[PDB]
């Protein structure tokens, strides 16, 4: 099912989502222990992922779901890292793509702060980092994230120190950090974007 | 100069920390009044606390207090919840965090009891309750405790019914009489005796 097209950086559409990318980056209050110290990326690529039958499962939920909520699906484009890209640019989300212990319930978690997905891409915590050099940090391997349109529809609006389909996890402490939110069911979500990047040592 | 490093829930530490948490909550003689009605709670994330500078001047301070018991720091791990968590970790404990009307004397509370400290999550008495709801149960809304290394040098032995340190002591133990259920609850009078180790977030749980 799944073709990558690649976007060219000259290309609108290729210089909206680095922006995004750039532009929501943010310290984190691990001190870059997950994913690394880094105030940029050095964007390498971006990819449109065009599978019809996945865009279609995604349409089809986020069409209930707007029925169920006055017309209004409440979407959004937001960031999700994983060890699983691959399988889910290719199979979808699933409930084994689920963070099972996640802060705001069991669930498939996405991000506005595209740094903090970056926490995840080498897994819960960074893991043991890339797989290379065992680095949180490293600035050498190639990472992907991806920028997915998410279906909240009603969201359960969730503050951090049945009738929703979806949470938001409100930044409270943390006036830096941006609304992280879980959805329930892998076809309320659909990878549109493939971002492979490094991150940027600081000066 | 503060990071917090998360424990995976499968990590000892994580377990035992939770541990902790769980095993000390009680029924309090207020109903749950202040900090709610739970015999449990929800762990959501348990982070420790780095920070070269305020673990110097803590050891530095230890240092002074072990050598004036005779080479005795008797240094315990016990809850503290304040609504000035997030300053605490970041600056250290001073005499802003003293609770001057405390019954064992104006200075810095700490609980044996997770329940009891968290009592204080939201201010005193539990203040108006979560920020959200004005619910002191509040089941919804996340809280934070902070699990912390505290020298208690020479304690002064205090009973109760349930500024200055006392003479040559470097703190007061305060031993419930009445309960004995109840554990004991601390007070130091420097806020370089306490360091705040972990940062626990949770919630507490609705009983059936
Ligand atoms: C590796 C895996 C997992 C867990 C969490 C995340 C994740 N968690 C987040 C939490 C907050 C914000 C963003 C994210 C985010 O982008 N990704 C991704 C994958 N853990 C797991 O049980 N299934 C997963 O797919
Ligand atoms: C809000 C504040 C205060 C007062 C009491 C407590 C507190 N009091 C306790 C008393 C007994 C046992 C534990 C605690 C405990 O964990 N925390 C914390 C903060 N009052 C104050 O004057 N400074 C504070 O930080
Ligand atoms: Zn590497
Ligand atoms: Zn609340």
């Amino acid at each position: 099912g799944t073709i990558l097209i690649d976007l060219s950086p000259d290309d609108k559409e290729f210089q909206s989502v680095e922006e995004e990318m750039q532009s929501t980056v943010r310290e984190h209050r691990d001190g870059g222990h997950a994913g690394g110290i880094f105030n940029r990326y050095n964007i390498l690529k971006i990819q449109k992922v065009c599978n019809k039958k996945l865009w279609e499962r995604y349409t089809h939920r986020r069409k209930e779901v707007s029925e169920e909520n006055h017309n209004h699906a409440n979407e959004r484009m937001l960031f999700h890292g994983s060890p699983f890209v691959n399988a889910i640019i290719h199979k979808g989300f699933d409930e084994r793509h689920a963070y099972i212990g996640g802060m705001f319930g069991a669930g498939i978690y996405f991000a506005e702060n595209s740094s903090k997905s970056n926490q995840y891409v080498y897994g819960i915590g960074g893991g043991t980092g890339c797989p290379v050099h065992k680095d949180r940090s490293c600035y050498i391997c190639h990472r992907q994230l991806l920028f997915c349109r998410v279906t909240l529809g009603k969201s359960f609006l969730q503050f951090s120190a049945p009738g929703h389909h979806s949470v938001t996890g409100r930044p409270s402490v943390n006036g830096l950090a941006l609304a992280e939110y879980v959805i329930y069911r892998g076809e309320q979500a659909y990878p549109e974007y493939l971002i492979t990047y490094q991150i940027m040592r600081p000066e």
